[PDB]
């Protein structure tokens, strides 16, 4: 049950405040900052579910076809009493055969790191893990297929390597 | 079991992260002057934790006498697919009598805003006591975290609080400025 818990957290907490703005965000930046023959961004949040709990810092770092392009304009609000908290939400080209195949904007939910840091060591074993990935997985799809600010505008990447996490994306983006 | 998931997603997800370098950035605005000359911040981050679970926004429409100052100059970092991720940290001057009485980097414990979220509509018999034990669940849980983590040296003050019935006879100001003074 943490998991579901957790779910909400990320719901309640993220995506409810980052998902109704998305759309104006990616429209600016198609239409003011990307370079005339650059492809468009992508318009849906790709948030990656890796199964395993495993989240880097750095998607690049994770798998270099992952380029970093650049930060959408930032979204900025009041928020749990941080005055203008900053959204720097971040661009990737995914590269096939060097050169670029999608352009979107992807992070990990934080939230998965919980469930990793409480199982990287051995209780809470690595199938208990999964079990919770699960958990969180279902039920952030049953939070946004009811969620007024989901609206085409999100895509949930969920996955257990047996791998290019570029070409687990890219099977997302090309199902749209 | 979630108010205790709840606690650990904020330590592993935020204060893990903001509090290493969060004396080092007081500690360089306040080594400005004109900075100084308005009053010197406070060295601890302090963390609202209201057990009714209500998380508004903006902390002067909480209390007026929590007037914005300033921000520290933004932390950066990459996390979790985020590039340069953004951390700007708020500071407040606390009022008593119109006057500055302290000064402080202040804001709410996020995950409460769960909690609130998931009973605030709630029609079942005993919602709101449900939820204040919760809210005290996640308060001990993360006291117990941050008294073990390598992070948390004496550079952070949790300040739980259950407001009474009566609006007028509570003043948030007033609550953090008592912790602040015990913190000196
Ligand atoms: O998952 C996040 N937040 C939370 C998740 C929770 F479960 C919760 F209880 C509270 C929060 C919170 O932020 O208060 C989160 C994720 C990405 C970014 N972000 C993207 C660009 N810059 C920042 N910001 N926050
Ligand atoms: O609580 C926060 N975050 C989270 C809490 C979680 F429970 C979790 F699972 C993930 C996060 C997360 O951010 O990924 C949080 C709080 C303050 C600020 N902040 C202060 C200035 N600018 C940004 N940022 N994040």
């Amino acid at each position: 049950s943490v998991a579901h818990g957790l779910a909400w957290s990320y719901y309640i907490g993220y995506l409810r405040l980052i998902l109704p703005e998305l759309q104006a965000r990616i429209r600016t930046y198609n239409q003011h900052y990307n370079n005339l023959l650059r492809g468009a961004v992508s318009q849906r949040l790709y948030i990656l579910l890796p199964l395993d709990c495993g989240v880097p810092d750095n998607l690049s770092m994770a798998d270099p076809n992952i380029r970093f392009l650049d930060k959408l304009p930032q979204q900025t609000g009041d928020r749990a009493g941080i005055k203008d908290r900053v959204y720097s939400n971040s661009i990737y080209e995914l590269l096939e055969n060097g050169q670029r195949a999608g352009t979107c904007v992807l992070e990990y939910a934080t939230p998965l790191q919980t469930l990793f840091a409480m199982s990287q060591y051995s209780g809470f074993s690595r199938e208990d893990r999964l079990e919770q990935a699960k958990l969180f997985c279902r039920t952030l799809e049953d939070i946004l297929a009811d969620a007024p600010e989901s609206q085409n505008n999100c895509r949930l990447i969920a996955y257990q390597e047996p791998f290019s996490l570029s070409q687990e994306v890219l099977r997302h983006l090309r199902q749209e």
